[PDB]
């Protein structure tokens, strides 16, 4: 059946404004005996989180699925506009979908599916964004997961 | 801090797809389904992950470890288990460990080396893993994950 091949924690990603403590915080926690850092959004307007992995990390002729695991805080706001979800293949083609997070239950981890790919070479980009001029607040990011 | 975990389905293992030599066991890893690679017995022991240097950030010291468990059945571990990181320029971090006499049925993390990427080393394949190709038979090693930290 389907099992996880990789977990990529948000320190492996590029997060716009990620190093500015007005906008993002980083929190050290234990994940299954490994120290990780959650990326905790305080507030940002240009919300953009992208992991980049090469197509050579993966096997050929296999359907992969990706998800991002997040938590909304009690302070969540700005989620009335769709969060765009993307996988970008090396040729520039994209798997595009979206989710509206407004009104979702806070303080529970949930895994947002962000799409599927098959290889049948170069960079694959995984992640999510919303670039509208409103403030997004109160999303904590745990990990990207890639399964097959 | 941990940047990546790579589970053994993402590696290449000699005989790994032959149920006479290796079993794949579905377990939960803090809410993610993973499959442990459970060695029954093999003589050509070889497990390698490949990730591109572009997956990592430049000018950062990374360390890697493999998390394993010996079973009550373990044997053949008086030989050196070779541990390796091969960078895209062919340079290698090489070390070894003797697993004979280690306590079974607990996960333990074997450090396999450290690396930093600058200039042309920032692109091209990095190989991580372990091996022993001697004519003895190794038994009862279960592999959970490769971890890459910085
Ligand atoms: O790679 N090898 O030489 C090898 C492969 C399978 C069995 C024994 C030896």
């Amino acid at each position: 059946g389907q099992s996880t091949h990789y977990l990529a924690f948000p320190r492996a990603s590029t997060i716009t404004w990620g190093d500015d403590t007005r906008y993002w915080s980083w929190a050290t926690v234990d994940f299954c005996s490994y120290a990780i850092e959650e990326a905790r959004l305080l507030q940002v307007s240009w919300l953009d989180c992208r992991w980049s992995m090469d197509a050579s990390d993966f096997k050929q002729d296999i359907w992969y699925n990706a998800s991002v695991e997040v938590m909304l805080t009690s302070n969540a706001s700005g989620w009335n506009v769709p969060l765009h979800l993307e996988i970008e293949l090396p040729d520039g083609s994209k798997q595009e979908s979206q989710i509206v997070l407004a009104g979702r239950q806070p303080n529970v981890w949930f895994k947002i599916p962000i799409g599927k790919f098959i290889l049948r070479s170069g960079t694959i980009r995984f992640g999510f964004y919303n670039h509208e001029g409103n403030w997004k607040r109160g999303l904590n990011i745990r990990t990207l997961a890639i399964q097959a």
